[PDB]
């Protein structure tokens, strides 16, 4: 009985195996612009990607994730310096939904997670032990024009299609990725997914991409399972907003 996004191993199922669901510090949340406070000691966001060495995609029965090569993410909310380590999204079923954070209830079709970690703690195993250890950055995707620098990530599902499936992925550039503006939302949280640690600083950008209908409607065609099992069709993963409870939620801009 692993984890997953189902009525039977979903989110709701998740503090069974992983208590600190219900912890302080949960993620994602909604995003309320009549409280979302601005901020003027927040900087805007470096991120120095150029040097991103891209390694290999992978489904891993969850989502896909592109491993990288540990590019840069400083300035905004953080200090010194955390080294991208891995891409991924969330998705829905429809357009109407599929990402994890809301703004004003509103979800978007996706989410895009761009991993780092904290480079004052070595790696990445010991970084998720510390609550500054991770520094997200959420971007979320809405449907309309299509983003050419997604083009290489949708093109490339129909060869990882099952769990356990990987393919060369050298020489993708992140920086395809990023909207106009690095406007951002920042607050403290977890990860989203078990084991749900409380060791991220989440920076979400205000501006989504726009992605085609073309585009998105391939990463519903991937599979939570295996080949050759009963086809579970890879949509939906994504986790609800959490209690907020104590915490402020910043804003870069006015
Ligand atoms: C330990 O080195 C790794 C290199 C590449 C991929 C991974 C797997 N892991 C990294 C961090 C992470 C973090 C995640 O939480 S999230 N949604 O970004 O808050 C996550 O949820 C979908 C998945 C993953 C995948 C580890
Ligand atoms: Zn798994
Ligand atoms: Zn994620």
């Amino acid at each position: 009985h692993h984890w997953g996004y189902g009525k039977h191993n979903g989110p709701e199922h998740w503090h069974k195996d992983f208590p600190i669901a219900k912890g302080e510090r949960q993620s994602p949340v909604d995003i309320d612009t009549h409280t979302a406070k601005y901020d003027p000691s927040l900087k805007p966001l470096s991120v120095s990607y150029d040097q991103a060495t891209s390694l290999r995609i992978l489904n891993n029965g969850h989502a896909f994730n592109v491993e990288f090569d540990d590019a840069v993410l400083k300035g905004g909310p953080l200090d010194g310096t955390y080294r991208l380590i891995q891409f991924h999204f969330h998705w829905g079923s429809l357009d109407g939904q599929g990402s994890e954070h809301t703004v004003d209830k509103k979800k978007y079709a996706a989410e895009l997670h761009l991993v780092h970690w904290n480079t004052k703690y070595g790696d990445f195993g010991k970084a998720v032990q510390q609550p500054d250890g991770l520094a997200v950055l959420g971007i979320f995707l809405k449907v309309g024009s299509a983003k050419p620098g997604l083009q290489k990530v949708v093109d490339v599902l129909d060869s990882i299609k099952t769990k356990g499936k990987s393919a060369d992925f050298t020489n993708f550039d992140p920086r395809g990725l990023l909207p106009e503006s690095l406007d951002y939302w920042t607050y403290p949280g977890s990860l989203t997914t078990p084991p749900l640690l409380e060791c991220v600083t989440w920076i979400v950008l205000k501006e989504p991409i726009s992605v085609s209908s073309e585009q998105v409607l391939k990463f519903r065609k991937l599979n939570f399972n295996g080949e050759g099992e009963p086809e579970e069709l890879m949509v939906d993963n994504w986790r609800p907003a959490q209690p907020l409870k104590n915490r402020q939620i910043k804003a870069s801009f006015k």
